[PDB]
């Protein structure tokens, strides 16, 4: 089965895409909780793209499942704690959107190995 050098690469290419989604770079930082003081009284697991990259050098991403739930989780957070008339809503929504895209693409090369 997959060596893991090459699978790493991929999912630091899949992160890299997915990061150039969040044009606002709402989503590649944790939250900052000192300016969203009740952030943690609605969200249980914080996620972002940086924590998600910490996580991808730790090697705590070992199959393609396991990051796509930390994605889903960025995409997830920012719809329960944002009310839908806000950017911040819309935002998330199209993450899922384009997000999808690329983890459906990244799913098919993991495919290949
Ligand atoms: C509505 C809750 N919220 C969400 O729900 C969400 O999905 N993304 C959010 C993203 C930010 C955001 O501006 N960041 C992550 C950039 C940043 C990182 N440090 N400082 C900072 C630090 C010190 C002083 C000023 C700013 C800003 C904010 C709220 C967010």
């Amino acid at each position: 089965e997959m060596q893991l050098t090459p699978f790493l690469i991929l999912l630091r290419k899949t992160l890299e895409q997915l990061q150039e989604k969040d044009t606002g770079n709402i989503f590649s930082e944790p939250v900052p909780l000192s300016e969203v003081p009740d952030y943690l009284d609605h969200i249980k697991k914080p996620m972002d793209f940086f924590t998600m990259k910490q996580n991808l050098e730790a090697y705590r991403y070992l199959n393609f499942d396991d990051f796509e739930e930390d994605f889903n989780l960025i995409v997830s957070n920012c719809l329960k704690y944002n009310a839908k008339d806000t950017i911040f809503y819309r935002a998330a929504v199209r993450l899922r959107e384009q997000g999808g895209a690329v983890l459906r693409q990244a799913r098919r090369q993991a495919e290949k190995m």
